[PDB]
């Protein structure tokens, strides 16, 4: 039983994380286990830290060795995930082209899709809808689809990657806001305008009655809401509370200075 080269559980984790190839091989080798769980660390097994830091070398070696391709951490994350949300295309296309499933959502109902997309890692989502049967349209905890978070963050090539691969314009949220309210939160006039010219309604609201202009307004997005005015979006409509999107601006702005302009002239 005693072993002159003797290796602690925790070794394994931080070497995989490291890419440390010759010292997971040898700790590997000495019959550690592929499959344990860091106890002090969100419960995680070394093959999220190598797919989190994107070895393809280890995370095969991990599988060789017989990990468990679909493991998940304290918070319902795979691997998977964990390359995806990191950009890490060659660990993606290993691990799906070994079996590791796509299908998985974490604590907030997220998937590889939405972690992918959340960042703007536009070749990771190339390739998930691609050389995947993942769902463009899924939604996670708040109903929110990977276009609603690329839209956000204000990846423009990324929410066209989706709404090419059939990423519906019209998907409502939790809070019954469609992706336009999200792009006039984001201030993004790029995608308010895609969005628009795939004939979305200009006056849709959410659960408060907010049309994009009262969000745009709010959010002080002042290309957005100049958008918004040229497509003769409503300055008139009254939200939940009573407010108009002159109502919802910021006292002595941009946006307030152009929303009392185009009251004082619609007026006759």
């Amino acid at each position: 039983k005693p072993k002159k080269l003797r290796f602690h559980p925790k070794q394994l984790y931080f070497s995989a994380r490291q890419g440390e190839l010759q010292k997971v091989l040898l700790m590997l080798v000495d019959g550690i286990d592929p499959n344990f769980k860091m106890e002090h660390q969100n419960k995680r097994s070394p093959l999220h830290a190598a797919a989190e830091a994107g070895h393809v070398d280890i995370c095969h070696m991990l599988v060789q060795a017989g990990a468990n391709i679909d493991t998940c951490s304290e918070d319902q994350r795979t691997p998977l995930m964990e390359a995806a949300e990191n950009n890490h295309l060659e660990a993606v296309k290993y691990l799906i082209k070994a079996g590791a499933l796509v299908d998985p959502k974490d604590a907030e109902g997220s998937t590889c899709l939405h972690l992918a997309a959340k960042k703007g890692h536009y070749e990771v989502v190339q390739y998930l809808l691609s050389n995947g049967q993942m769902d463009v349209n899924c939604q996670d905890d708040g109903g929110w689809t990977p276009m609603i978070w690329a839209t956000e963050y204000k990846h423009v090539d990324l929410v066209k990657l989706l709404l090419s691969k059939g990423s519906d314009i019209n998907i409502r949220d939790n809070e019954e806001n469609i992706c336009l309210h999200w792009a006039a939160f984001s201030g993004c006039v790029d995608i308010a305008e895609i969005l628009l010219a795939a004939k979305c309604d200009l006056h849709a609201v959410n659960i408060h009655g907010d049309s994009p202009l009262h969000i745009a307004a709010r959010e002080n997005r002042y290309d957005c809401v100049v958008l918004f005015l040229s497509r003769d979006s409503d300055v008139t409509l009254k939200n939940k509370e009573g407010e108009t999107p002159l109502q919802c601006a910021s006292l002595n702005s941009q946006v307030w200075s152009a929303l009392q302009m185009s009251k004082a002239l619609q007026d006759s």
